[PDB]
């Protein structure tokens, strides 16, 4: 299983940089923010879809939650973390999970390039391993799933959750971003449904606080038509690896989109109080 996601993500970063921008933000964007100044390219767009995931989860009322330790399980290319720590200055210890030994070699890089090595601990650890965190005396704030899950089988996700319910601070917030199956049941010519995917975060133990689509269908559409394009212009010998099967599936998943067969998800839910 998790040597099939290594083989996934092992290629060259400046590959990954054309097809899916600088800040190698890899769950689609938003294209409604009228702070966005059109062309709105693919870093643009996840970073505002981000910011309105934490909008969600009330981190812009003056009175949230202190966030003293953040998660982001599934780190990617490492910006989200970074985009963390500049914005909660004051929170001194952000920690990354992944799979991908090449997207933590290149998160370490990134991370030093801004000297925010002291605040970023970056472990090579399964989602299903968080229990084995280090200080499990200071629970977690804010934990982010951003494009994860869909990588996982239902036993592993409902394992992960398990394990996940303890770390998290009473009142902490995890932001989930997954994409979804909108019914049960298509013609016959790692699947969920909406329903099932809130249902494991509920008998975990968490509170449901906002779930949505989000981005919209013709977002996600943009998003993808808008990599296959980088892909074609930066690769125009032909594309290797996982950017040719990205640039393939783009189309596929996009007409999926337009047909409203899946969406991709916000999912806020909170730990209640004992
Ligand atoms: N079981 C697992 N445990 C930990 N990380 C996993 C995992 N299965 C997949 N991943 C990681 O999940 C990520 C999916 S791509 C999304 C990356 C990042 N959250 C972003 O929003 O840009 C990759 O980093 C992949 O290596
Ligand atoms: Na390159
Ligand atoms: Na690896």
């Amino acid at each position: 299983y998790q040597r099939k996601i290594e083989t996934t993500y092992e290629g060259d970063p400046a590959d990954w940089r054309k097809a899916i921008g600088e800040y190698l933000l890899f769950q689609f964007g938003v294209y409604d923010d009228p702070r966005s100044t059109p062309p709105i390219s693919l870093d643009e767009s996840g970073i505002r879809y981000f910011e309105r995931q934490l909008h969600l989860a009330g981190f812009d009322e003056p009175d949230h939650p202190s966030v003293e330790r953040i998660l982001d399980i599934g780190c990617g290319w490492g910006y989200i973390l970074k985009y963390l720590a500049d914005r909660f200055p004051h929170c001194m210890r952000l920690d990354g999970v992944n799979v991908s030994r090449e997207q933590l070699e290149y998160c370490a890089q990134l991370h030093a390039k801004h000297g925010l090595e002291d605040r970023i601990n970056l472990y090579q650890c399964n989602a299903q391993d968080v229990d084995l965190l280090p200080d499990a005396a200071t629970p977690y704030d804010l934990v982010i799933i951003r494009g994860v899950i869909s990588h996982f089988p239902n036993a592993l996700y409902e394992k992960a959750m398990k394990a996940l319910y303890p770390r998290v601070r009473p009142g902490g917030s995890v932001v989930i971003s997954d994409n979804l199956y909108n019914v049960a049941l298509d013609d016959y010519r790692h699947r969920k449904t909406p329903d099932y995917f809130a249902k494991v975060l509920t008998d975990a133990g968490f509170t449901l606080h906002d779930m949505r689509v989000l981005p919209s269908n013709i977002d996600v559409a943009r998003w993808l038509m808008d990599s296959k394009a980088n892909i074609e212009k930066h690769f125009p010998q032909g594309a290797t690896g996982t950017l040719e099967e990205l640039r393939v599936l783009a189309e596929n998943w996009s007409v999926a989109l337009i047909k409203n067969k899946v969406s991709t998800y916000s999912v806020i839910v909170t730990r209640p109080a004992a």
